[PDB]
């Protein structure tokens, strides 16, 4: 059963945005990622400082970033609060719509693409290096979820049969044929100390046989 939605056409906007300037500082994609993840740790803290229970579903906060040269992606694994299925539908959790108003302001007032994370939709960063992606998700008030994007204006939804989560959110990039060096340990060790040495959670670099 999969159920197949239209991106608002704002988003679709920033979607094509993003895959078709011409812009060579590819490497903030992980950045964003690595900040939404520390994002959702946070805020599956908070919750637990008042109701221990919350962590029933699992104790550690942490992120992995997992490469796979043979499937040609690399994932980011968090333990954070995860997301419903009406978060993934509203543009996964993120207030998109404004958010891609304020930044396409902010780069004809000359910006660049390097400061999405600043507006919210940090996320549509991954489309830089990857031609699909998945999200599969597991928040404590709903069961588990896979959302998936070619972008093209159309995104799916689906229940996941897969490896069962605990909590939190898993984005699987499926790069592109030219986009390979972010499989490679230390072009992804590089970009992590670069630009995401204070994040306040361990970060495990998986490494491959
Ligand atoms: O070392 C370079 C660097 C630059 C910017 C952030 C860095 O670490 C953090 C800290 C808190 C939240 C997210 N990232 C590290």
């Amino acid at each position: 059963e999969v159920e197949t939605f239209a991106f608002q056409a704002e988003i679709a906007q920033l979607m094509s945005l993003i895959i078709n300037t011409f812009y060579s500082n590819k490497e903030i994609f992980l950045r964003e990622l690595i900040s939404n993840s520390s994002d959702a740790l946070d805020k599956i803290r908070y919750e637990s400082l008042t109701d221990p229970s919350k962590l029933d579903s699992g104790k550690e906060l942490h992120i992995n970033l997992i490469p796979n040269k043979q499937d040609r992606t690399l994932t980011i694994v968090d333990t954070g609060i995860g997301m419903t299925k009406a978060d993934l539908i509203n543009n996964l959790g993120t207030i998109a719509k404004s958010g891609t108003k304020a930044f396409m302001e902010a780069l004809q007032a000359g910006a660049d693409i390097s400061m999405i994370g600043q507006f919210g939709v940090g996320f549509y960063s991954a489309y830089l290096v990857a031609e699909k992606v998945t999200v599969i998700t597991k928040h404590n008030d709903d069961e588990q979820y896979a959302w998936e994007s070619s972008a093209g204006g159309s995104f799916t939804v689906r229940t996941d049969t897969g490896e069962p989560m605990g909590r939190g959110t898993k984005v699987i990039l499926h790069l592109k044929e030219d986009q390979t060096e972010y499989l490679e340990e230390r072009r992804i060790k590089e970009i992590v100390k670069k630009h995401s040495q204070f994040i306040g959670y361990p970060i495990t670099l998986f490494v491959e046989k």
